[PDB]
């Protein structure tokens, strides 16, 4: 019925408090453990609780990363507590994901309206700009990790179980990231990759939202590679070095359906690039013309509501390229 724990607030100083929740139901199982949904007794607010076995030999990386994140497009750590000992992350509950929503449209043989593609992708790139400004790479960007509130069109990035700060010259494991969304340098087993792998994944999500299906499917690395090559063409010797069947590149305009906005395709082509340093940074993507509509003072949601927070950039968020502020923050913001 009612569970009462002593939990430490996610943000702010380490001062624990009694927190009572109820209506606990399971909403997900995984390699990490279990995600519950519960209701806070004090406020009626819905939370997700992610339960993981605690390393005991060290501090939990996910927890350390989440306690220092504060951004409106990243799911909020409200509390954490301990309960073989387990670490429980209490997060704001979000009712949907890009995965289930994309699933709804594909099953109905429709595509998600481009206005939602713009809103969702833009917010994803902001969450990335934010975590990348700390040197933190998410390393598992995929539709199941993109939470959505369909009423307000707010997107929140979740799951920082793979996230890690990438320091130049330090090797990192290549076996991160989920099939379909893996950068080609990961497939090739590179251990010197950069945060731009997040950008490649984000481009895969964009292409999927436009196509109604994954752009580079395959149950093996070789199949994925074959699909990437069918689109990008055969990588050059130099492109390979930066990260085989000789195939000529398929014109990007012929990859998507006829009614697809050319700005959407141009954005795709600048995200999905062999050479990791040639991909757009998240902040640059935010500033891409594909998102200009979002910066239009007259824009509204299909449901009639105002757009959610889009322009509340901080100095930290802009730090990779401060003069983009002039594009990113429109006159009416
Ligand atoms: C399913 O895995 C996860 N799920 C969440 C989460 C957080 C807040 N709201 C939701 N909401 C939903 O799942 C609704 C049902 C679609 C999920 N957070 C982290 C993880 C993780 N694996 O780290």
């Amino acid at each position: 019925k009612v569970t009462t724990v002593v939990a430490t607030p996610g943000q702010g100083p380490d001062r624990p408090q009694e927190v009572s929740y109820t209506d606990t139901k399971v909403i997900g199982n995984g390699s990490f453990g279990v995600v519950y949904q519960a209701k806070l007794c004090d406020s009626g607010e819905l939370v997700a609780i992610k339960k993981v076995l605690q390393d005991k030999r060290f501090k939990n990386r996910e927890l350390q990363i989440m306690r220092k994140l504060d951004h409106c497009n990243i799911v909020r750590l409200r509390y954490f507590f301990y309960s073989e000992v387990y670490l429980n992350l209490v997060l704001d509950y979000v009712p949907e994901t890009v995965y289930r929503v994309a699933r709804h449209y594909s099953r109905a043989k429709q595509t998600l309206p481009v206005i939602y593609v713009k809103l969702y992708m833009y917010q994803l790139f902001r969450s990335l700009a934010y975590i990348h400004s700390f040197g933190i790479c998410h390393r598992d960007i995929k539709p199941q990790n993109l939470l959505l509130d369909p009423d307000t069109a707010v997107l929140k990035l979740c799951d920082f179980g793979s996230a890690k700060q990438l320091v130049r010259g330090e090797p990192n494991v290549s076996y991160i990231c989920s099939r379909y969304y893996r950068a080609p340098e990961l497939i090739f087993g590179a251990t010197d990759y950069t945060s731009s792998i997040d950008v490649w994944s984000a481009g895969c999500v964009l292409a999927e939202l436009l196509l109604g299906q994954p752009i580079f499917p395959g149950d093996s690395g070789v199949d994925q590679l074959v699909e990437i090559i069918k689109v990008l063409g055969t990588p050059t010797r130099e492109q390979i070095r930066e990260m085989f069947p000789q195939i000529k590149a398929h014109p990007w305009t012929k990859v998507f359906r006829p009614r697809t906005p050319p700005e959407a395709i141009a954005l795709c082509s600048r995200l999905l690039e062999y050479t990791p340093t040639a991909r757009l940074t998240p902040l640059e993507a935010c500033a891409h013309s594909f998102f200009d509509e979002l910066r239009d003072p007259n824009v509204k949601l299909p449901n009639g509501r105002d757009t959610p927070a889009l322009f509340n950039f901080t100095t930290q968020e802009l730090s990779s390229n401060p003069p983009l502020a002039t594009i990113l923050i429109p006159p009416h913001a």
